[PDB]
């Protein structure tokens, strides 16, 4: 039994399905494997096409998990997609409707036309299932828990017809005892509030990350007059007619204005984070009061894209309504449609689940085999310097004891928002200026944004409170206070209010890993690292070794470990043996506006990706010129020819566009298939 | 008392507020100006930004009514603005929450910013009043009704609280007496709809030519679900959760296929159509009945843009429910800007209100003095051949009479959308094939709808059924059945089902355009014209004499007749004249897309106008090197000599981007100041 998991929207690589096609429209695309019940592959779309959140058909996603699986297209035996067929076709008939030269494809016809012509698979139509959203959160969320019977929360922006479902689960068999409609939203509450903070769809965490910052009690009576709870878990959203944004127009008759980009987070904005943060808290935590007690369930598994919500999770843990509590690594609609895999296989015969409750989150596609690694390195070794120490988990302990800030690149992608020491970036957790610096320089983000601890599960109970339930933290769920005597030895990782959202690795969750943190709490008698996401600000995780190398050497980060060999870039690197490559979205153009007295006016020249909220970036004459002769085989440095030589001014104004991701920038050739 | 009224947004020429501001965020901008209580001016910044039913900020719009009025920006004593502060800073501020580069600017800082710099007019905020939107409709409406007393009813797509709202005025006094919220909008249900037959916001009134040829039995039991009828004139639309559409869903999943650009009408397009007029007809009736009986009055002013829907207005004169019933020519957004105008000379003094009821909608900017008018026709001469007869207006209806069709511009242009017979086309209404003529002439696609007539007075008996109340006709707000014995007779200008948007054209309302239709039947037997906008498919009604002779140069009309000059187009018209200039919004890209195996891909050049639903089209390289040289004096011809000269064939591509009105082409220089004619 082998089963296919699908979501996201149906656009192909270098076009949307109808033109600029909304980001929120079916975002977060990616697939899943289940074989036997076993989850055997899983990897979000934007890893492969890197457009964070991407609305695109996971089409790269589904190839790539098939050879993880060891599987051709006709070996698939259902396909399951997390939404209702009638649901996504009504959506897609209202695009149609706004876009009158669009042609009436709906889902059914556009799955099977991706599938058709991308891997040359003939999807039968009696395989293909279209699954109740929320049924599909659920069955991720419970299946992978280990345990044999739960209350099942999903709370997420909407399903087809609800913003919110409560289940039990028993065995392998879900019964719905509830749910909320669609306004009274709370992923659409937070992302609505999201908008007021000069943020957008993304960057709900980074209001999350800013509400400790500030004093719930300011704008606590003006929430108040948007929600109302009452009785038996039940609750109000109070909406508008003025704007289709539940937030916004209080504030403004209060007098709060819109934070503007790069204007700073003020006192007022972060007063604001945290009252929001409070809200959601009181309504998420009067339903579980509610459900808890009526259904007498002490396990909870939480699914849906506000299941992201680190410190709600740490609340719920807290506040002892229950003994155990769950939450997938991908709680969001990528974990929808592995849920959809799970709800295909159940319509089509019995229900086989995994054995036992998910503790790894490395699922997606690998690095390479150890020869094509040193192979492609050796590609980049105009670059780089590659050394290949004895031990290469000894040598980066000592490194991270020494001060240096370390990429870590290991084995299979993780599944789901959270790096977890497969695309990591690690640095010492005990000084408070690695946090200032590691957010100014290399990640290069607000200030006020904590980073994330990785501790033993041996020494867990030493540094952090993990008490009320059990929660699983293998994949940075909760957040839990720093215990009060170790928060100035935990000086980059503990948040303002004392608080962390930790990851505890153990030998059988992460076993290099593990070995690492462990290694480094021996030389330096503490067990914890900083680990952040192996990205910089403008791109997804990094997937392939290519992405990997390139995002190294366009942060500034010290030395990068990967598959047992270090890195380091050389002192004077030769960008001009790099091969540049257009992305299917990169977009080149000469523009005039109208000039002074209806003149034309002066020639610009940029470069965008094309999609919805994708960057753009002015480019000299020169270099227009130059990326117009881009074939995919020529190097930069001849290119460069053309227009006088790669400049000294021309290789600093490509690498700027390198380190925006606007264009590839990578050594002839590929690693090949993946061995 | 000269008081300014204001509707729109608040975008600069070449830019808008937020990037791609959508079409509908406060759209159909305009400008009037009232002194003593009486419209001196109005025009839609439509009209002179050339971007139809444009969001824009209607300066333009402002400067010219000033200009009409003698007056400089300083002794303007109060501007009005059409909705309340609160609720426009509101949708701003959720404008600025979706583009968060955007700057802070609300509206009172906007409108202060734009008159600034625009008319170096420093406005006191003490002048400045915001209005209820609802309120400013019925004001407009009602205060050019003649009407001592009557009831008012405003429906549209949405004010700040409501999609409908019903008053009872008499004086100058507005008395509410119901609202109808927002989600219950007929504006909205109907665009809603519009969207399934391939259209959008403007094409509403397509969608009222197609109703007529379907069948409203085939989707009146499917539009039953979607709406209910209430007691004590209530109604209900039932909604749903899935998309920001009444409409679509349930249509979808009976079967509906919308309608695809370029596809021709179905039979089911068709009574698509014909059902949906149905519903808002039944809709309407139902509050209108209630609110007759209710009220107990026998004279009725409808306004906002749902009062454009003139099979609607036809249906409530036959109705037998009022005696009178008064349109105002422009019921859109454009009138409620006017009547904010009203609304703020009440609020800070008394309200002054006009003298008659309103007959001609001949208010915008005129053509120019005869002078200069002759003058500019002069620096087109390479184009055109010019005549001077003795009576115009004579020869005209000779020339209408032997079968021409005619470009007619006389003086100030209309205000709302109808061209009323001073921006208009006009041919004998007789013949049949003049619908499918006259499209083709203006490169149109509305064969299926029939022109309108306009009648004289004294003859508007005889071919029109009037009866029921006493309607309004000088602007064509109703449709009437047209005489069983005339219907014939009358072939380009009847419909498949007997009625007709009639215009009725008096001494009063518009000599010169009475004389015309008087004259022509007396040569013809037929006092009866047809009459359609003077515009192409790409541009709002023309305003300027450039406008005009631009115009008549890109469609295939026989003759033009402007201000008594009779113009035809040279055999082999000389483009290289023209001095190209872009507008603010032209742009002119070359642009690379991604290719195969990662390389840069297609190279293509274009030009397309930065509005949201702004055309664009390809250009050849060649056309791109002479456009990217524009300095607004050089000619078409000199600048076509830096790529080897004009050849038929770059001449051939440049006339088609005219078409389009992608830029400006026109003689070197303008007009000038327009004439102080002395009026
Ligand atoms: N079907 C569907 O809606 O997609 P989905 O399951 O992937 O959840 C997306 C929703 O989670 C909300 N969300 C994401 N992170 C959140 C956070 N940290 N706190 C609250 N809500 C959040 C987000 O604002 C958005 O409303
Ligand atoms: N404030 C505001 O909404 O603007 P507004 O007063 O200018 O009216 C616009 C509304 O009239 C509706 N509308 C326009 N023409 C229409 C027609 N022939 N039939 C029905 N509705 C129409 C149009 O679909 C739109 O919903
Ligand atoms: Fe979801
Ligand atoms: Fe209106």
């Amino acid at each position: 039994m082998l089963v296919l998991g699908l979501n996201g929207n149906f656009s192909a690589a270098d076009t949307d399905v109808v033109p600029q096609l909304g980001e929120v429209f079916f975002h977060d695309s990616a697939a899943s494997l289940i074989r036997d019940g076993e989850l055997v592959a899983a990897v979000e779309e934007e890893r492969l096409n890197r457009i964070k959140k991407t609305t695109k058909f996971p089409l790269n996603a589904v190839r790539e998990c098939l050879a993880l699986a060891g599987a051709r297209p006709e070996d698939v035996d259902a396909v399951g997609y997390y939404f209702p067929e009638n649901h996504i076709d009504t959506v897609l008939n209202h695009l149609y409707t706004e876009y009158p030269r669009a042609p009436l494809r709906y889902s059914r016809e556009l799955i099977r036309q991706r599938l058709k012509e991308g891997l040359g698979w003939d999807l039968p139509d009696e395989k293909l299932v279209y699954v109740p959203h929320h049924e599909a959160h659920a069955y991720s969320s419970y299946l992978h828990s280990g345990m044999d019977s739960a209350l099942v929360l999903v709370l997420d922006g909407r399903g087809e017809l609800h913003s919110g479902t409560v289940y039990r689960a028993e065995g392998t068999r879900l019964e719905k005892l509830a749910d909320y409609p669609v306004p009274k939203s709370l992923g659409g509450l937070y992302l609505n509030a999201t908008y007021l903070l000069g943020y957008g769809f993304g960057d709900e965490y980074k209001v999350m990350g800013l509400a400790p910052w500030g004093n719930p009690e300011t704008y606590r009576d003006t929430f108040a007059k948007l929600y109302t709870l009452q009785d038996n878990g039940e609750y109000e959203l109070h909406g508008n007619i003025m704007v289709p944004n539940l937030v916004s127009p209080l504030f403004y008759a209060e007098g709060f204005r819109p934070r503007r980009k790069g204007e700073p987070f003020t006192q007022a904005h972060r007063d604001f984070a945290a009252a929001l943060q409070e809200t959601v808290e009181k309504i998420v935590l009067h339903i579980l009061e509610y459900w808890a007690k009526t259904s007498g369930h002490s396990r909870l598994c939480f699914g849906g894209g506000v299941a992201h919500n680190s410190s709600l999770n740490g609340l719920i843990l807290k506040s002892g309504l229950f003994d155990e509590v769950f939450v997938h690594p991908a709680s969001h609609d990528a974990g929808a449609g592995e849920g959809a895999a799970y709800a295909a296989a159940a319509s089509l015969g019995t229900l086989e689940r995994p054995g036992k409750r998910l503790l790894s989150a490395s699922l997606g596609p690998a690095l390479g085999g150890r020869e094509q690694i040193r192979a492609r390195l050796a590609d980049w070794a105009p670059l780089i310097d590659v050394e290949f120490p004895d031990d290469a988990v000894e040598t980066a302990a000592g490194l991270l004891a020494e001060g240096q800030v370390l990429g870590w690149a290991y084995g299979r992608s993780e599944f789901g928002p959270r790096a977890l020491g497969h695309r990591s970036i690690v640095a010492d957790a005990r000084p408070e200026e690695n946090r200032t610096r590691i957010n100014a320089m290399v990640k290069k983000r607000e200030g006020f944004r904590p980073f994330a601890p990785v501790v033993t599960a041996e020494a867990a109970r030493d540094y952090f409170d993990l008490s009320g339930a059990d929660g699983n933290h293998e994949f940075m769920s909760f957040v839990v206070p720093v215990l009060p005597e170790r928060r100035t030895e935990l000086g980059a990782v503990t948040h303002v209010d004392g608080t962390a959202r930790v990851q505890v690795v153990s030998a059988e969750s992460g076993e290099r890993f593990h070995r690492l943190v462990r290694r480094f709490g021996e030389l330096t008698g503490t067990p914890v690292l900083l680990n952040t996401s192996f990205n910089n600000n403008a791109e997804p995780i990094v997937q392939s070794l290519d992405d990997v190398v390139t995002s190294f050497l366009t942060t500034d980060l010290d030395v990068l470990v990967v598959e047992d060999c270090l890195v380091r870039g050389k002192a004077s690197p030769d960008l001009g043996v790099l091969v540049p490559r257009f992305r299917p979205v990169t977009r080149l153009v000469e523009r005039r506006t109208a000039g002074p007295d209806a003149s034309a006016g002066a020639k610009t020249h940029e470069i965008h990706l094309d999609y919805d909220g994708g960057p753009s970036a002015k480019v000299s004459p020169e270099l227009y010129e130059l990326l117009g002769a881009v074939d995919g085989t020529t190097t930069l440095g001849d290119l460069a020819k053309t227009v006088g030589g790669l400049s000294d001014a021309l290789a600093t104004e490509v690498f700027a566009l390198w380190e925006q991701r606007f264009l590839t920038l990578a050594p002839a050739g590929d690693i090949g298939p993946l061995a």
